Parts: C-alpha cells; sequence; structure tokens
C-alpha cells in the first residue's frame, strides 16, 4: 500500500538507480528571481538548467520539490478546502535530463515505477499524449506495448507545455489510473504523474523551433498518487494529513461526514497548516505584502474557518507541532525550526483575532441588511471598512459574503480605494490608479 513517506523515498531512490542524482528541495522561496513568489514546480530551481546558463555536474537529477500554488497564474487557494484535491503547499516529485536521455527513456522510466515500483496493475492504467506527436504514441503503444483504446490523443490545452511565453516548451504525457466505475470524470481517471517533454523553443513571434539538446520534466503529486495506493477518495485522508483533520475535530469538537460547509474548514485547517508551516521554515514572516502577505492570508483564512467552526482561541500553533512530527522524516530540518515557527503562528493568532471576530460581526451585520434592502452585493465604503478597520484581506471578505450569495461592488472598492490614495495624499508597495484592484487582492491596507 505503500505509505506517503514511503513513496518518496521509492521514487528518488528508484530514479537514482536509473542514474538520477539525487537532489534536495529547494526552499519554498526563489533564490534570485523577485517575480515568481514562491517554487511551483520541481523545475523551479532547475529552469536555469535548461535554458543553458548553468551547468550541473550531472547530467541527471530527481527529487521531492515542495511547491506552493497560491500566487501568479497557478493559484489554487481559492478552491484550497472546497475539493479534495487542491492544496497551497503540496510535494512534487520528479526526474529532469538536462539534454540527457528523452521520450524513449522518460517513459520507460516511467511506467516500471508505476507497475513494477507501485504494484498498479497495467490493466487499469491509461495515458495520453499530444495527437500531432507520433513520437510518443509509438513508444507507448509499440515498444512499451500498450494497447490503443487505452491511450488518448488531445490537443494543445490537454499535452503541450510550456515555460511561459518565450523559452523551451514542448508536448508532453499524461498517466491516469482508472478507478472503476463508481467514479466520473477527472476522478475515475485521476491524473498522478505529468512527463513533460521540452522539445520546442517558443520564440518572440510564437514560432516553435527544435532544440539541439532536449529535456525532461516530470511532476507527480506525492499526496495525489498516495491516495491511490492508500485506496482512499481524498488527498486529505492519507497518512500524513489526517491526523491534521482529525486535530480539527478535536479542537472544535466537530466531525468529519456531516455537513458541507464543516469538512471544508477541516481541510482548510489541515492544509493550510501544511502552507504556513513549511513557509515559515523557509524563511517568511507575516506581513502586509508579497510572499509575506501570502502567508498572512493562508493564515488568516484558517483563523477565520476555525472561527466558523466555532474555536475563538488561538489554535494553529498546536497543529504546528504536529506537522513537524509527521513531516520531521523526509525534512528533518523542521525540527529545528518547530519552536520557531511555533511562535510565529501564535504570534499572529493572538494578534488579528480578537480583530477578525469583531470582524466577523460587522461584515455578517452588513450581509443580512444588504439582502433586505434587495442589494445583491456589498457597497465599496463597506468591504473597505472590512478591509482596513479590520485589516480582512481583501478575497477573504469575498469568501465571507459569497455564502449568502452576496457579491462585492468591485469599482465601489476601485473607486474607494482612489478615495483614500487621493485622500491620504491631500489631507512599501507602489500600485497604478484603476490597476488598485489588481493589487488590493495581494497587499494588505498597511502596505498598499
Ligand atoms: N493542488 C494540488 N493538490 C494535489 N495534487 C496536485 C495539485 N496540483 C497538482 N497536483 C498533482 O501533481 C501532478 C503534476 O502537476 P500538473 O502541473 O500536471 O497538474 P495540473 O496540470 O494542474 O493537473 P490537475 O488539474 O489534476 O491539478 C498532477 O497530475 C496532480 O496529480
Ligand atoms: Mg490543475
Ligand atoms: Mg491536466
Ligand atoms: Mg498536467
Amino acid at each position: 500500500s505503500l505509505s506517503a513517506h514511503e513513496i518518496r523515498e521509492l521514487f528518488l531512490s528508484f530514479f537514482e538507480k536509473k542514474g538520477h542524482t539525487r537532489v534536495k528541495s529547494a526552499p519554498l522561496v526563489p533564490e534570485n528571481d523577485p517575480t515568481l513568489l514562491f517554487v511551483n514546480a520541481g523545475m523551479v530551481p532547475f529552469k536555469n538548467v535548461f535554458l543553458g546558463l548553468e551547468k550541473r555536474p550531472y547530467k541527471r537529477a530527481t527529487s521531492c520539490q515542495k511547491c506552493l500554488r497560491v500566487s501568479g497564474k497557478h493559484n489554487d487557494l481559492e478552491q484550497v478546502g472546497y475539493t479534495s484535491r487542491h492544496h497551497t503547499f503540496f510535494e512534487m516529485l520528479g526526474n529532469f535530463s538536462f539534454g540527457d536521455y528523452f521520450k524513449k527513456e522518460a517513459i520507460e522510466y516511467a511506467w516500471e515505477f508505476v507497475t513494477e515500483v507501485l504494484k498498479l496493475p497495467k490493466e487499469k492504467l491509461y495515458v495520453s499524449v499530444y495527437k500531432d506527436d507520433e513520437e510518443a504514441y509509438r513508444i507507448w503503444n509499440e515498444h512499451i506495448g500498450i494497447p490503443s483504446e487505452r491511450i488518448w490523443r488531445l490537443g494543445e490545452e490537454d499535452n503541450f507545455w510550456q515555460m511561459g511565453d518565450v523559452g523551451p516548451c514542448g508536448p508532453s504525457s499524461e498517466i491516469y489510473v482508472d478507478r472503476g466505475e463508481e467514479y466520473e470524470g477527472d476522478e475515475r481517471y485521476l491524473e498522478i504523474w505529468n512527463l513533460v517533454f521540452m522539445q520546442y523553443n517558443r520564440d518572440e513571434n510564437g514560432v516553435l523551433t527544435p532544440l539541439p539538446h532536449p529535456n525532461i520534466d516530470t511532476g507527480m503529486g506525492l499526496e495525489r498518487i498516495a491516495s491511490v495506493l492508500q485506496g482512499k477518495n481524498s488527498n486529505f485522508e492519507i497518512d500524513i494529513i489526517f491526523p491534521l483533520i482529525q486535530f480539527g475535530e478535536e479542537v472544535s469538537g466537530k466531525k468529519y461526514g456531516e455537513k458541507f460547509e464543516t469538512d471544508v474548514a477541516l481541510r482548510v485547517i489541515a492544509d493550510h497548516l501544511r502552507a504556513i508551516t513549511f513557509a515559515i521554515s523557509d524563511g517568511v514572516i507575516p506581513s502586509n505584502e508579497g510572499r509575506g502577505y501570502v502567508i498572512r492570508r493562508i493564515l488568516r483564512r484558517a483563523m477565520r474557518f476555525g472561527y466558523k467552526l466555532g474555536i475563538e482561541n488561538p489554535f494553529l500553533y498546536k497543529g504546528v507541532d504536529l506537522v513537524v512530527d509527521i513531516m520531521k522524516e523526509p525534512y528533518p530540518e523542521l525540527e529545528l525550526s518547530r519552536e520557531f515557527v511555533k511562535g510565529i503562528v501564535k504570534g499572529e493568532e493572538k494578534r488579528f483575532i480578537k480583530t477578525l471576530k469583531a470582524g466577523m460581526e460587522y461584515i455578517q451585520e452588513v450581509i443580512q441588511k444588504a439582502l433586505e434592502e434587495g442589494r445583491k452585493t456589498l457597497s465599496g465604503k463597506e468591504v473597505f471598512t472590512a478591509y482596513d478597520t479590520y485589516g480582512f484581506p481583501v478575497d477573504l471578505i469575498d469568501e465571507i459574503a459569497r455564502e449568502k450569495g452576496l457579491g462585492i461592488d468591485l469599482e465601489g472598492f476601485q473607486c474607494e480605494l482612489e478615495e483614500q490614495r487621493e485622500r491620504a495624499r491631500k489631507h512599501p508597495v507602489y500600485s497604478h490608479l484603476k490597476e488598485l484592484g489588481k493589487t488590493s487582492a495581494f497587499v494588505g491596507a498597511a502596505a498598499l
């Protein structure tokens, strides 16, 4: 069945055998790249290798990179807690080939692990390849010997990965595990591995030119595949995250399997706990802008659902220990940051807790008040009060109102923001005008 810490260890040890020097996951905080707030894949730290800038001693490298999908174009923070497959923090596993082997090797080493290493029968496996990429279809169907009906040839939106507007990109291939007949869609056909084939380098005009030395990039979700092997139907039910859920059950008294708006918060605490744990360990302090404000948002949204559960006291600080204990094997580093990070998560809570509550009474007050006078949204002078007078993240104010079906007049919040940038300026983060709303959801009032 393999445990979480067993699958990760089987992955890295397996490819090491395939000539892949095991590398240590870089910190969630990008070293020399101010734009990319948080890492998001195993090829992030090696982005300068595929480019040809760096020349690591090894032509091959495997790693379990710590990822955080809460910024830029890959922002999942919204669906976190609403589904069973979306996390902020998550462990990505993968192999990378720096102009070494290619598709014929990337697949072989990818099929042996899934069948000869994960003990998943080859009768329920499924794969995908870029239709116009007969190169991969041959290896799969002909070489490896897989039936055609079990292979899908999709378009660009499904089988063509790119490293931005310009740079190395190319066709891809995904490995899907069939979960029976009781399920439907991407569930029954859970994506478990993403094999990316850097073949072409898109120029500034959108034209694709081949590379003289192709590359390989793979990203298998640890928690996601762990679900399969652990016969679970939720990434939140794995040996490493469930204890965190029950931790919520115990802090509130509530249990799993009853209401929808309850299982959510439970997943919210457990997930966000992982986020705010490794984050602070990798050098992030709750501030009012950029990275430092992403942790604060994640830590404040946990604070909210916790309060929605009835937990009227700082609790996440107790959850930091559980994480270190569950994650001290692959990342012993956390132990040293345990007490450290424990003081931080406890420091933030006792700071905003009193405000977080007062605010919940304010916001909810203008909710029923609004829907009575027939308003379908919250006024700009209302979401702002909660943003300033209460330090509530603008995204949170939105989620708190979205419950009753109410929205928030964007333009109002827009004008209201100008009514303060002109007021404060008449009677760090710099933001344009009319572009205030494209930054007000990522920076606090005190920093905006
Ligand atoms: N938030 C997440 N929580 C859990 N697993 C994830 C998450 N994001 C990605 N994964 C897993 O990591 C694998 C590699 O990431 P990839 O970039 O292919 O994801 P994706 O294209 O966003 O697909 P998906 O829609 O299933 O998240 C995915 O196939 C999936 O198994
Ligand atoms: Mg996705
Ligand atoms: Mg996909
Ligand atoms: Mg994918």
